């Protein structure tokens, strides 16, 4: 349980504006979510999620999210991006962020007057995918494998962000990362806690284009998506 926090996702903006009871809900399940990080199709849930508790699809703009850039940035800016994990649903596992550089693509995803089909979401997902936004790319920053893959895995990738270990004894699985206070970040079921990380932007301008959180479970076959509205400029 969680969804991305900074920038502001559509899944926070659904929280503050009262819409969304349960923003750390919104799940695609079930599906294969490890070892192969990428395989699962992501469904209704898209690259925006899909909340089932207040059945809100986060892929079409509403009055609530999606009408305009949370944030402006700069192309090629390393910038903080931060989740937000509920204590009683830290699964460790491994996480990132993307952005499709295909303005056509997410201009589908940008019309508070369609809502996208599966297909278009996958083609959007897809395009995200290649758009992924490496941990590796930031100067300086430490980008383990997990602690629950082996090498020939396919989840042995350090683009990919890593949670810390499950089994650890200190600082363990999502909260371990930042090892943040509770209701350091809203979430509904038991309080919430950061995770936070940099990524350098894309060499790439758009007034309005979109970031996608992904979060893929170990244990469980769990994935949770969020997506921020941005510009890059
Ligand atoms: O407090 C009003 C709120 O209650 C319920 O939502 C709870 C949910 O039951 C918990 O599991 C957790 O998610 O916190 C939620 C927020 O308090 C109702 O389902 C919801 O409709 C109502 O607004
Ligand atoms: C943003 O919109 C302004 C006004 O139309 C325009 O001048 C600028 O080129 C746009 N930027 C991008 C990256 O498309
Ligand atoms: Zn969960
Ligand atoms: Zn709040
Ligand atoms: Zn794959
Ligand atoms: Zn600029
Ligand atoms: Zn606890
Ligand atoms: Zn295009
Ligand atoms: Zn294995
Ligand atoms: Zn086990």
């Amino acid at each position: 349980h969680g969804y991305m926090y900074i920038p502001s996702s559509r899944t926070r903006l659904g929280h503050e504006a009262g819409i969304d009871s349960c923003p750390e809900c919104a799940i695609l399940e079930p599906v294969s979510s490890w070892p192969d990080l990428d395989a699962a199709p992501v469904g209704r849930s898209g690259p925006c999620g899909y909340n089932a508790r207040d059945s809100i699809d986060y892929n079409q703009p509403t009055t609530n999210w999606g009408s305009d850039a949370v944030q402006s940035y700069s192309p090629g800016e390393e910038i903080e991006v931060q989740w937000c994990v509920d204590h009683n649903g830290d699964h460790g596992g491994m996480f990132t962020y993307r952005i499709c550089q295909d303005q056509s693509i997410v201009d589908k995803f940008l019309d508070p007057s369609y809502l996208p089909t599966n297909d278009e979401k996958q083609a959007a997902e897809d395009c995200f995918d290649a758009g992924l936004l490496p941990c590796t790319d930031v100067s300086g920053q430490e980008c383990g494998y997990s602690a629950d893959c082996t090498e020939g895995e396919a989840c042995w990738r350090n683009d990919w962000f890593t949670c810390n270990g499950f089994e650890a004894s200190d600082r363990p699985k999502c909260q371990g990362v930042d090892n943040a206070e509770l209701n350091s970040c809203y979430t509904s079921i038991a309080g919430g806690y950061t995770v936070t990380k940099k990524v350098k932007l894309p060499e790439y301008t758009s007034n309005h284009t979109l970031i996608s959180f992904k979060w893929n479970s170990f244990q469980t076959g769990q994935i949770y998506l969020s997506c921020a509205d941005i510009a890059i400029q």
